[PDB]
């Protein structure tokens, strides 16, 4: 159908925008703490801690396949990858402050994605 096709569209576009979103906040992430899923080799009791793991090649791989449906979702992803640092690490490490500072610097971003994907629909 047309219609199937118009729907297929938006969400390009909506990926296309996320895509930008995403990189945006991984900029935020100059030393590379958020990058790759964390390590059951090297954090072998990781999952008795962390129950929904999240990181942003895994968020990148969603998007690409356009696995997300709106800002809501990926926004849900990102919120995780914080989230779960701030869980894990304890307050005076490099890694709870890093996530602080990635969330602090994010908000920004996610505030104009907000009111972009509110106004182009």
């Amino acid at each position: 159908s047309m219609e199937q096709v118009a729907m297929e569209l938006r969400l390009t576009e909506l990926t296309r925008l996320l895509r930008s979103v995403l990189d945006q906040l991984q900029d935020k992430d100059p030393a590379r703490i958020f990058a790759q899923p964390v390590s059951l080799k090297e954090v072998p009791d990781y999952l008795d801690h962390i129950k929904h793991p999240m990181d942003f090649a895994t968020m990148r791989k969603r998007l690409e396949a356009q696995g997300y449906k709106n800002l809501h979702e990926f926004e849900e992803d990102f919120d995780l990858i914080i989230d779960n640092c701030m869980k894990y690490n304890a307050r005076d490490t490099v890694f709870y402050r890093a996530a602080v500072r990635l969330r602090d610097q994010g908000g920004v971003v996610l505030r104009q994605a907000r009111r972009e994907v509110d106004s182009i629909g």
